[PDB]
């Protein structure tokens, strides 16, 4: 059970998911119809429990995603890469939604989970690491599937918060670069904001090499691109 | 005969557990959302635990303490409505005015209109018969639930409370009603209570604020140091448009 190279499952995973579901559905974003959180938790567990944790497929999450698809109103989506804290504060203030503001994203944010064949329990010792063990693991596949659907459903103007205090604000291998940007629909307009740390000069900008790669992706998607830069965390918020 | 059909009251509502579950989700997510979260699985499990497999004529208030702790029947100050013998009117009034009766609390909403009881040695509801308060036992799980919920609802009342009473009855205040026996005597001291005695359209009222039964209520409220204002000679439509 301790054979993997990543940290083990969040031990109270089931309780945490269900509690977050209650908070989300009742307190944060109550919906047009009720959703049963026990059933959502049950579907989450069933996706991965008692399975080879290195044989995860997108299909395994079909039932779960169908119970709570990560869709948001047009013009209200926020994407981010390497700017977790900033992007979520920005989204909170402007009443916008990141992936972590969707039901399933809110449930899963910051958690780890995996199973073991022949066992009905979470593996709390270790779980597959995406580098050292396998990319076809249940944590990575969940976030890719969720990211795909989140990106696919974007409409009108979307925003991405990128880190202007890094050498490369755009990382082609990030989930944003690999899964989200390539799945935006034509006629979406994407605005990128390259935001730097207060009191520090930016390390990347809209005229840099990494942004060229992003524009290349978006041009092929027929996604309009407007890139802003040279602003600090304070100016952005 | 000593089997499942031995009681004089109607049996448990079929599929009680499904109904509870569905009502709890509806209530917490669509009726009164924005509020602090409640765990509906836990609430259902606590409700069942309170009575299942127990002597159906030995219910006590304490059997429901864990359920009430999960969702106390507390209403915001100034929004609470009591009623007696005016079920339809009181709930229409509460709906139109965005106020809350006992049946508008989480637990009151789950249980309204339902029946339930268990059977010793069984994990299931008795869907065949349940104890009747008058013919079998007062200390049954259905009656005791409404009694303890009523007490907690009255004890937590704050600021101005309103009661809707029936001006078309000879005695609008019945000391042996749940309102008269359990709710009024347990009102938080120093709240203020307004009573409205409402009569049916086109029928002259049968009771008023000056009658003997309202005097009995006044005496109870004086005991609780609760200020009392009573208004009468109103039809349903006059009351709703006040
Ligand atoms: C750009 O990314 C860097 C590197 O992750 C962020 O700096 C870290 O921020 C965390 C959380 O605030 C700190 O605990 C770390 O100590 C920081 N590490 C380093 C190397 O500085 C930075 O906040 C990001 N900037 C923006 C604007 O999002
Ligand atoms: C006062 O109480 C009477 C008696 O319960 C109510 O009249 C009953 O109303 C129910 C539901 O509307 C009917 O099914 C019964 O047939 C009625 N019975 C009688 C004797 O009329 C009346 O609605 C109450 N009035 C107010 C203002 O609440």
């Amino acid at each position: 059970l301790n054979r993997w190279h990543g940290a083990g499952s969040t031990a109270d995973f089931q309780k945490i998911i269900q509690e977050r579901c209650d908070t989300y559905t009742q307190t944060i974003r109550p919906g047009s119809r009720s959703r049963n959180c026990q059933a959502i938790r049950q579907a989450f567990m069933s996706a991965f429990i008692s399975k080879d944790p290195c044989k995860a497929t997108k299909e395994d999450y079909n039932s779960l995603i169908n119970l709570a698809p990560p869709t948001v109103p047009c013009g209200q989506q926020v994407f981010w890469s390497k700017t977790k804290e900033l992007a979520h504060e920005y989204a909170k203030r402007r009443r916008l939604m990141t992936l972590e503001d969707t039901l399933l994203g809110y449930l899963a944010d910051g958690l780890r989970w995996c199973g073991e064949p022949g066992s009905s329990d979470l593996n709390i010792w270790s779980c597959p690491d995406w580098r050292k063990d396998c990319r076809t693991n249940y944590l990575s596949v969940f976030w890719e599937v969720l990211s795909e659907r989140f990106a696919e459903s974007a409409c009108n103007t979307v925003r991405v918060v990128l880190n202007g205090s890094l050498e490369n604000a755009f990382d082609s291998m990030s989930i944003f670069g690999r899964v989200q940007a390539p799945n935006l629909r034509p006629q979406v307009e994407l605005e990128a904001w390259l935001v730097h740390d207060t009191g520090k000069p930016p390390s990347d900008s809209c005229s840099g090499s990494s942004i060229r790669k992003l524009k290349s992706i978006l041009d092929g998607r027929n996604v309009k691109f407007r890139c802003m830069d040279n602003l600090s965390r304070d100016q952005f918020l």
